[PDB]
Parts: structure tokens; C-alpha cells; sequence
């Protein structure tokens, strides 16, 4: 009754470790999930040794943006049709900006181009206690109880002590922190229509009971706005996946903050429409041929998705081009 699918294990390290090599890099970690039960197929870490995937907490970076730009649909303090002002700003002595200055950005282009200064007015729009609450909700701070030695619940302060900076910089992904694998368990909130699930290590006859954080509406809204990641336009295009059309989130954390050490992270679902399989991948301190997610995340997620796709028997949506 284990959920572990060997082939896609073996995928996962293989082209886990290919990425690191080829980036020079530190150590990785993948997760592959059954986007609709939880069940967990695969889980690789390298170099050997420790369960980076349970143990390590990471603060998240961009990848956190779906949740925030979701929660801001689902509770109507915002729409599709709003364009947002999207200039860089400060408060206080803080700046809060993009990688490239966007005058303005809808909240598909926000999740497109991963601005933090849109994501930040957009949590900026719920108080400090509510945003601590839905992070708790999403399992932030929540240990997962994997069975797994030297497991941490993750990092979520009490919104008392927070600085008003601190929630805006906490809604890109800092200030916060969880494993990958608890990160990868958030992902299910958005592709089993709302309904976050609890992950097991055994196959599950049918989906568990969950907890539902969004509208089954702003779930699948939300999918297809992570659909731009991987389009043309977006941060993500090498992680499009042949035959399927792919929700993703690209996200480039820097490590502490430094200037050139970085965690790259590719997280995403396929199909975006009716997911069926969710895989993460996180680069820790790749030192050669680019540093950000799309760049050096994607390819893996890549590899990774289209062979568990072909592995599971899941035929393509739109006509194989490649
Ligand atoms: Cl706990
Ligand atoms: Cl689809």
C-alpha cells in the first residue's frame, strides 16, 4: 500500500542530479505528488543522506505568490479586471520591487511576471492576523508527521510582533519558512479545486478528507492563471511540458540576505485543467548557467512531469509537437 512509484523515484534522482551537476550546485530536492489523492510518488534528495525534502525549511520566495493572489480572489478584494499600480515603493527605509519595473499588472500578469511589489498590495489588503491565519491554514508552521526523524513544523511568527513590512515581504515568499515537502502539500489547494489534502505515504482509494481554503471557482481560476508561467511571456516557458498545458510557479530566493546565492525552485501541475500530478524541484546555490527557477529549475520539472505523465498513462490534452 505504499504510494512510492519506483520509475518516478528513479526519474526524480536521475534528472535531479543531472540539474545540480550541470548547474554546480549545492544540493537539490524534488517531490512528486498525486495531484488529486495527496499520495506522495516520489521523493529525492541529493547529495545522499538527509531527507532534504522533509527536514530543510526554506523561506519560499515567489513561489508562496498563487496562495496570496488566490486568497485575494477568493475573499473579492480583487478581481480579474483590475489593473494594479504596480511601481516600486518602500516603507520606511524597505524597498519592495520587481526584477524589471512594471508601471501596472493585472493579477495574471502578477502571477506571470512574479511581482512582488502586486502580490505585496494584495496582501496589504488583509490584516496582519488574517494573513497569519491563512498561512497557518496552508500548513506553515504545521508539522507534517512523515514518520521522518528531524522533521521541524516550519517558521510562521505570531502576527503580533510583525512589522508591517514584514507581512509584505512574508506575501513574496520572506519571513517565512517550510520544507519542500510541505510547500509541494500547499500545491494541492489549488489543483483539488480548493480543498487542501494532507499527503500520505500509502495509496488512498479515494481522495482523503481535506480542508477546504479556496472556492472551487478561484481554484481553477488560479490554475489557469499559472498556465502564463509556462507561456511565452512568463518566467517558467522551460518547464512547458509537451502535449499539456502546465500550471506553474517559478521562484528565486536569495539565502541569508546575499547577493549571488540563491535557492531556485519549479513547482507545478499538469494537466493544468484536470491535474493530475504536482512536482517541485528546488536548486540550493547553483553557481553555473543561470541561478533563477525558470532557468534552472524548469528543465528538471520538465523531465520530471512529462516522463511521470507518460509513466502513470495519461494521455496528452492538445497534439504532441516535439
Ligand atoms: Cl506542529
Ligand atoms: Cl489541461
Amino acid at each position: 500500500m505504499l504510494s512510492l512509484d519506483q520509475r518516478i523515484q528513479t526519474l526524480a534522482y536521475e534528472e535531479l542530479n543531472k540539474a545540480v551537476e550541470y548547474h554546480q550546485a549545492k544540493a537539490g530536492t524534488v517531490v512528486v505528488l498525486d495531484a488529486r489523492t495527496g499520495e506522495i510518488l516520489a521523493l529525492a534528495n541529493t547529495p545522499g543522506g538527509r531527507n532534504r525534502a522533509v527536514t530543510d525549511m526554506i523561506e519560499p520566495g515567489a513561489a508562496i505568490k498563487p496562495f496570496v493572489i488566490a486568497k485575494a480572489l477568493d475573499a473579492g478584494k480583487t478581481d480579474l479586471n483590475e489593473r494594479l499600480n504596480t511601481q516600486p515603493y518602500k516603507i520606511g527605509p524597505s524597498p519592495v520591487r520587481d526584477t524589471h519595473v512594471y508601471p501596472s499588472l493585472d493579477v495574471r500578469g502578477i502571477m506571470q511576471k512574479s511581482s512582488n511589489v502586486g502580490t505585496s498590495k494584495l496582501s496589504a489588503r488583509f490584516g496582519a492576523e488574517e494573513m497569519y491565519d491563512f498561512y497557518h491554514e496552508l500548513g506553515i508552521g504545521v508539522r507534517m508527521h512523515s514518520g521522518f526523524p528531524g522533521e521541524t513544523a516550519g517558521l510562521l511568527r505570531n502576527w503580533r510582533r510583525w512589522r508591517p513590512i514584514e507581512q509584505a515581504t512574508m506575501s513574496f515568499g520572506y519571513g517565512l519558512q517550510l520544507s519542500l515537502l510541505q510547500l509541494a502539500r500547499a500545491y494541492t489547494a489549488l489543483t483539488h479545486d480548493g480543498v487542501l489534502l494532507p499527503l500520505s505515504f500509502e495509496k488512498q482509494a479515494v481522495a482523503p478528507q481535506g480542508k477546504r481554503i479556496f472556492k472551487e471557482s478561484t481554484a481553477r481560476e488560479v490554475r489557469n492563471l499559472m498556465v502564463s508561467v509556462t507561456e511565452p511571456g512568463g518566467t517558467g516557458t522551460a518547464g512547458a511540458v509537451d502535449g499539456f498545458d502546465v500550471g506553474a510557479k517559478t521562484g528565486t530566493a536569495r539565502k541569508f540576505y546575499a547577493d549571488n546565492k540563491h535557492v531556485a525552485t519549479f513547482i507545478g501541475f499538469a494537466p493544468a485543467k484536470n491535474p493530475r500530478v504536482i512536482v517541485a524541484v528546488t536548486i540550493d546555490e547553483p553557481t553555473a548557467h543561470g541561478y533563477y527557477g525558470g532557468v534552472v529549475a524548469g528543465p528538471p520539472f520538465k523531465k520530471i512531469m512529462g516522463g511521470s505523465l507518460n509513466i502513470l498513462g495519461i494521455s496528452p490534452t492538445k497534439p504532441l509537437t516535439a
